[PDB]
């Protein structure tokens, strides 16, 4: 498959190949604060990441991915909206070309600079193949992107992009503490929905923040000046990596928050 953002091959063609493209759950989609409901039966959102084990970043030509060993319960995802224990695999973002655009959700049709999307599976499944094969197999935590003061927690991975320029690039990047990338509260919007890329499997409990957290115009800078393209071939530069807010269909929005 040859899927990616652009006019050819973007988000308007992929129903071709991923037919669930048109499905009855799909992501992203638009949050309407004012018709999500608080649910109060809603547990504690718990963020276990002290053990986290980051191991390499790589450019895939869509993103970058920062990957995680997820061979033991080392950083998981518990609570909230879910059952068991979600271990985190991996993260990356979602990009634009202009600081208002960018994420993939939006909120009440607001559009922010990028999306941090941290990926989980859920462990009753073995391994991460066998869970994206079920209704409730990944949770992913989603966080908005705003322009303001830097991220701190977010400059490392910023400093390593020249080294992964183009598609097939990747770098050591251990010792990497994603507990950085989180704004204050875990305030979160819940609701099932799928992958936003292709296979674009209906296999993920959606998480998403409601309290952006902030990165400086240098940092998102250095975001757009990765490629898609290969070494050797035409520079196509890395913006524009999101795909569209998507029928919210017979779902409802919950919200942790009052
Ligand atoms: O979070 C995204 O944007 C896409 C994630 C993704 C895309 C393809 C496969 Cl096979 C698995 C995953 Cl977790
Ligand atoms: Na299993
Ligand atoms: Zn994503």
């Amino acid at each position: 498959h040859h899927w990616g953002y652009g006019k050819h091959n973007g988000p308007e063609h992929w129903h071709k190949d991923f037919p669930i493209a048109k499905g009855e759950r799909q992501s992203p989609v638009d949050i309407d604060t004012h018709t999500a409901k608080y649910d109060p039966s809603l547990k504690p959102l718990s963020v276990s990441y002290d053990q986290a084990t980051s191991l390499r970043i790589l450019n895939n030509g869509h993103a970058f991915n920062v990957e995680f060993d997820d061979s033991q319960d080392k950083a998981v995802l518990k609570g909230g909206p879910l059952d068991g224990t979600y271990r985190l695999i991996q993260f990356h973002f979602h990009w634009g070309s202009l600081d208002g655009q960018g994420s993939e959700h939006t909120v009440d049709k607001k559009k922010y600079a990028a999306e941090l999307h941290l990926v989980h599976w859920n462990t009753k499944y073995g391994d991460f193949g066998k869970a994206v094969q079920q209704p409730d197999g990944l949770a992913v935590l989603g966080i908005f992107l705003k322009v303001g003061s830097a991220k701190p927690g977010l400059q490392k991975v910023v400093d390593v992009l020249d080294s992964i320029k183009t598609k097939g690039k990747s770098a050591d990047f251990t010792n990497f503490d994603p507990r950085g990338l989180l704004p204050e509260s875990l305030d979160y919007w819940t609701y099932p929905g799928s992958l936003t890329t292709p296979p674009l499997l209906e296999c993920v409990t959606w998480i998403v923040l409601k309290e952006p957290i902030s990165v400086s115009s240098e940092q998102v800078l250095k975001f757009r000046k990765l490629n898609f393209n290969g070494e050797g071939e035409p520079e196509e530069l890395m913006v524009d990596n999101w795909r569209p807010a998507q029928p919210l269909k017979n779902r409802q929005i919950k919200a942790s928050f009052k």
